[PDB]
């Protein structure tokens, strides 16, 4: 499924993704957007070290979930990799907020870095309620 802007804000503030632990909702927002221009069946495969980044935040398969075929991989979020295709980002959302538990936080995803971190993300949830 491909979100449009708005319907996604809506979603996350819901799965209450909104200031969790200390990340507005823009910043999700713009992580989605760099990562997969809001499509949760996107993939990419990275031939370097054979891992898989998926779905919509492009959640690695080395360490956040199992897709058995990354070498020397572990799955802190605890589900299939399929999991975080699906058109219900419940999962997804539950494995991300795993994924910023670690110290890094947001910074975990080098994209946030390049294309959200010291910007003005406000335009990301304007005019969509929340």
């Amino acid at each position: 499924k491909v979100f449009e802007r708005c319907e996604l804000a809506r979603t996350l503030k819901r799965l209450g993704m909104d200031g969790y632990r200390g990340i507005s909702l823009a910043n999700w927002m713009c992580l989605a957007k760099w990562e997969s221009g809001y499509n949760t069946r996107a993939t990419n495969y990275n031939a370097g070290d054979r891992s898989t980044d998926y779905g919509i935040f492009q959640i690695n398969s080395r360490y956040w979930c199992n897709d058995g075929k990354t070498p020397g991989a572990v799955n802190a979020c605890h589900l299939s990799c399929s999991a975080l295709l699906q058109d219900n980002i419940a999962d997804a959302a539950a494995c991300a907020k795993r994924v910023v538990r670690d110290p890094q936080g947001i910074r975990a995803w080098v994209a946030w870095r390049n294309r959200c971190q010291n910007r003005d993300v406000r335009q990301y949830v304007q005019g969509c309620g929340v």
